[PDB]
C-alpha cells in the first residue's frame, strides 16, 4: 500500500532571518567542470560564505587537475547579454573575476563605465600564461579594481619584468610598482617562500600574513578561492583588511583538511571548500519534531586504545614525560612548577565551561551531577592555587592572578577543548577527556617510589595526588565508560575516537614540556 | 610601515575530516547566471550539502527569475570533452540531471552504454521540445533511479493531461510512467489548512510514500526543481537510502523557501530565488572571535518590563499568564488525569532543561555568572523530584523506570526544539532571553492565583499553586530579572529585536504547552 510521511519545518532560530538580505557576488570566469578552480570554485566558495552567487562565463573549458584539455571562448553577443540581464534584475554587492578573455573584458570595461559612481565593488583576480591581455586588464578592468590579486609570476608578467626574492622589500617595492601601473590603490601579492602581503595605497601601508607551509600536491583552485572569499567578505561588509585576513585563512583551512575527490590516475588535487558545512540530514533525523521515523529510513577499550599505533608514541611521551621525573627527584626547579600552576590556574574558568557542556551531554541527569560537582568546586580550586602561589611562592600584589599570560601549549590546550565540546558528540567529548584522567595516573603510578621529595611538601602533594586509590578508582570509572560507549557508537567512527585521544596525548605532553623549558 | 599578522590553524575539530572521501555530483544541465536555478543553483545545494560538486554545461543561458533572455547551446564536441574528462580523472558518485540538449543526450547515452552497470548513480530533472520529451524517455530515463516530474511535466511525458481528483490518480500516473520510461523510482510533485504533496512511487518494492509539507505563501519559488533533484542526488551520494535522500531533499528545500532571502531589486516582486545558504556558517565571525586569533586588526529602566509590554510579546505574554489551565488548576476544576499528563510532560521538559542551563553557563562571561546557572539546575531538579513525589503519592506510579519512558508531545518537542537550536547556533544571551519567559510567567501566573486558590488545603492544585507563588520563586524571579539586564548590557544594541522575537516565540510555545494538558484525552 502506502505510508504518510510529515515534513518538518525549518530549525527555528534560523526562522529568525527570513527574508535574508544576502550579500551577492558576481563570478565573472571561466569553467573548472572538475570543480576545482574556475566559476565553479567562486560558487562553492561564495556559498560557503553565506553569500548569494550568480555567474558571468567567459570561457567554456575542458578542465581538470591532471591538465587544461580544451578551451572555448564564450562569443561576446552571449557575454553582453548575460552581465546585462544579472545587472538589471539582480542587487550586486561585489564582482570578482577570473579568467578574461578580450570579449568579456570589452563588455565588462563597457558596463563599469555605464555604471560610473554606482558600480559595485571589483576583486580582480589575474588569470594568466596560458601579451595584449596583459595590456587589456591593466588598462581597461584593473583602474575599477577595489584590490588586485596576482601572485610574483603574475606581477612580472603585469609590469613586464623579473625582479628578486631576496626579501620582504622586494616584494614591497613590486606592490608599489604595481598600483602606479595599473590605477589600483589596493594590492595583495602572494608567494609561499608562506607569506602574503597586502598593501594599501591611499594610507601607504603595509599588512604582511604569515601562513602556514603545508606539504601538498592539493593546491589547485586556491587563486580562485582566495578572490572569491575576500569578494565575499567585502560584500558582507567587513574591511579590507579584514576580508583578506578572511580570505587567505579560509583558503588555508581548505588546503589544512583537504578531500579526496580525484582517481588514484591523477595523483594535484582540489580544495576542501566544505570543510564547515554541516550535513544537513545529520540535524533533520535527530531533531527533536521528526515525526516520524516510522517509514524512513575484544576485549576493553583503553588497552586496544593505548596500544594503537597512532596514540602509542604519544601516549609513551605523557605518561613517561620527564617533568613527573624531575618532581619526583626534587630536580625541577621551583619557578617551573610556579609555571605549571600558574598556567593551570588560567585555564580553570575554561575547564569549567567544559564540564558545563559534559553535563548537558551526560547520558543521564545522575551523571550531570557529578560534572556539576567538579564545576561547584573550581571556586575553592583557583584558590586553593592561589593560597600556594602566596605562601609557598611570590604574593607580588593581589592583582597578580589576573595578570597572567597563556602559553602556547595552554592555548592550543583550550582551544582543543572548546572545539570538541563545541562541535562534537558526547562520546567525542569523553574521548578527548579520558587521556587527562588516565595519563596522569599511571604517570605516577610508574612513579611509585621513587618519591625522594620531602613529605608534605607541594612536589609530595601532587604527586601522592595522583597515585592514591581513590584515583585509581575513578580511572577504573573512567575505563569503564570507554568500554560503554563501544556497544553505543557505530564501527566505522571509531577512527575518530582513536585520533582524538592521540592528539589530547600530544597536547598534554605539550603542556608539560613548556613547564621544563620555562625561563 | 609595516605590520605582521599570523594566519590562525583550522579549528582543530574540522580537521579530524581531512583527506575527506566527499561525496561527488556531478550535474549536467544549463546556466541560470542571476544564480537561482540551473547549473548554479546545482552548485549551490551540493555545497550546501558538503558534497563535491562537478558540471557539464549543456546550455549557457542569459536568465534571470524575471524571463528566459537567451538560449544557446553548447556544442556537442564540448559536452563530449567536458564528459569524457570529468570521467577520466575525478570519481563520481552520482549524476544528476537538468537542461538537456539533443547533443547532450547522445553524448551522456553513449556515455551510460559504454559504462554499463559501472556507472554511477542518476537522479533525472526532467526540464520541459518536441523530440526531447521522447529522447529523455527512450535514452535517458531507463538509465535513472530516479525522476522527479511536476504534474505538467507528468503530462509532458506520456502525452495526456489527466484530471487529479484525489490521490490515485497522482498513484496511477507514477506507475504509467514507471512503465514507460523504465525507470522504477518516482517523484511526483505538485498536488493541491493547506499542505504540499509530493509522492514517492518506489517501483520494485510496490510500495508509496506520501509526503506532506507545509505551503508556503510566496512567489519566492524559482529553482526548487533544481535543487531539489541537486538534493536527493548529494543524499544518494553520501549513501543514504532514497527515502531518506526523499525526504531530506524536499526539507531543505522547503526550508529554503520558508526563510527565503531579498537578493532581487525593487523592479523584480512576483517572482525570486530561494535562500541556499540558511544553514551555512559565517566563517569570519567564528574567526575574529577565536581564542587563538593572535591579533586585532538604550531602554528606560529594566529590560524585563520593556520585553512584557512590547507590542510583539505582550499578546503571548497574556495568553500564558491568564490561561485558562492555571485557573482551573486553582479552582480544583481540572481534570486529574490532565493534571497528571502535565506533571509527566514538565518532568520531562524539565530535562531538556536542566540540561540546556548548563550551556547557558558554558557560555557565560564570567564565573560568577557560571554558579549561578548552578542554582537554577539545583532549583530544576529540586522541581523534578516534586513531580517524582506527586506521582507516586498522588498518582500511584510504582514503576522505577516509568519517567524514563514518558512519551512527548507536540507541545514538549516543539519547546525543546527551540531551545536545542538556540543553544546550538545562537549566544549566550540569545539562549538566555530563551529560558526566561518559563522562570517569569510562572511566578506570574501564580501571583495572580493567590489568594483566589479554592483548591482543598493540602491537596496537589493548592501545594502547585502555592510553590511558584511563594517568597523562594520570588527570589529565583529577582534573579531572572538582574540577569535579563546583564544581558542587554553586552548584547549590540541594534540586534535587539532578536532578543524580543525570541521571547515573544517561547512564550507562544508555552502557551500551547498548557493548551495541550487542558486539552489532554
Amino acid at each position: 500500500t502506502y505510508s504518510t510521511v510529515s515534513i518538518n519545518t525549518p530549525p527555528p532560530y534560523l526562522t529568525l532571518a527570513c527574508n535574508e538580505k544576502l550579500p551577492t557576488v558576481l563570478s565573472i570566469a571561466g569553467t573548472d567542470p572538475s570543480g576545482g578552480a574556475g566559476i565553479e570554485a567562486d560558487v562553492k566558495t561564495i556559498t560557503a560564505h553565506r553569500c548569494y552567487a550568480m555567474t558571468c562565463i567567459t570561457a567554456l573549458n575542458a578542465q581538470t587537475p591532471v591538465k587544461v584539455y580544451s578551451i572555448n571562448n564564450t562569443p561576446k553577443e552571449v557575454v553582453f547579454q548575460t552581465l546585462e540581464s544579472n545587472l538589471k534584475d539582480m542587487k550586486c554587492n561585489v564582482i570578482k573575476t577570473g579568467m578574461l578573455t578580450a570579449a568579456a573584458i570589452e563588455v565588462l570595461h563597457e558596463k563599469l563605465l555605464q555604471l560610473g559612481e554606482n558600480r559595485p565593488k571589483l576583486v580582480v583576480d589575474p588569470v594568466l600564461v596560458a601579451k595584449d591581455i596583459v595590456s587589456l586588464i591593466t588598462e581597461k578592468v584593473a583602474p575599477f579594481a577595489d584590490i588586485l590579486t596576482p601572485n610574483i609570476p603574475e606581477c612580472y608578467k603585469l609590469l613586464g619584468e623579473e625582479r628578486k626574492v631576496n626579501g620582504l622589500q622586494d616584494i614591497f617595492q613590486i606592490a608599489k610598482d604595481l598600483a602606479k601601473i595599473t590605477k589600483c590603490s589596493n594590492i595583495l601579492v602572494k608567494g609561499g617562500h608562506i607569506t602574503d602581503v597586502l598593501f594599501l595605497g591611499a594610507e601607504q601601508k603595509f599588512i604582511i600574513f604569515k601562513g602556514n607551509f603545508v606539504n601538498t600536491t592539493h593546491t589547485h583552485g586556491t587563486g580562485c578561492t582566495l578572490a572569491s572569499a575576500i569578494a565575499s567578505n567585502l560584500a558582507r561588509g567587513y574591511s579590507l583588511p579584514q576580508s583578506v585576513y578572511g580570505g587567505i585563512e579560509y583558503v588555508q583551512n581548505a588546503v589544512a583538511i583537504g578531500c579526496d575527490v580525484t582517481k588514484e590516475t591523477v595523483k594535484n588535487g582540489p580544495i576542501n571548500h566544505v570543510y564547515a558545512v554541516e550535513i544537513p540530514l545529520e540535524k533533520m533525523l535527530s531533531d527533536e519534531c521528526f515525526t516520524a521515523s516510522d517509514v524512513i529510513p575484544g576485549g576493553n577499550f583503553y588497552e586496544y586504545l593505548i596500544n594503537h599505533p597512532k596514540v602509542k608514541p604519544h601516549w609513551d611521551s605523557y605518561i613517561n614525560h620527564e617533568f613527573v621525573k624531575k618532581v619526583a627527584d626534587g630536580t625541577l626547579e621551583r619557578k617551573k612548577f610556579q609555571f605549571f600552576i600558574e598556567q593551570d590556574y588560567a585555564y580553570l574558568v575554561d575547564y569549567a565551561r567544559v564540564h558545563c557542556i559534559a553535563g548537558s551531554k551526560a547520558p543521564c541527569l545522575e551523571d550531570m551531577e557529578k560534572e556539576l560537582v567538579i564545576v561547584g568546586g573550581v571556586r575553592t580550586e583557583m584558590g586553593q592555587h592561589e593560597k600556594r602561589l602566596k605562601e609557598v611562592f611570590g604574593v607580588k600584589d593581589p592583582d597578580y592572578f589576573q595578570k597572567i599570560k597563556r602559553g602556547p601549549a595552554l592555548r592550543a590546550y583550550s582551544r582543543y577543548f572548546n572545539d570538541v565540546s563545541r562541535r562534537g558528540n558526547w562520546q567525542e567529548l569523553v574521548a578527548s577527556l579520558t587521556p587527562c584522567l588516565m595519563g596522569y595516573g599511571e604517570a605516577l603510578t610508574k612513579m611509585k617510589g621513587k618519591v625522594t621529595a620531602p613529605e608534605g611538601s607541594v612536589y609530595h602533594e601532587w604527586c601522592e595526588t595522583y597515585a592514591s586509590s581513590w584515583y585509581r578508582e575513578a580511572m577504573d570509572e573512567g575505563e569503564k565508560l570507554l568500554n560503554h560507549i563501544l556497544e553505543t557508537y557505530p564501527p566505522e567512527q571509531l577512527d575518530t575516537l582513536v585520533t582524538i585521544y592521540a592528539e589530547v596525548c600530544e597536547l598534554e605532553t605539550n603542556f608539560w614540556t613548556a613547564a621544563l623549558e620555562y625561563e
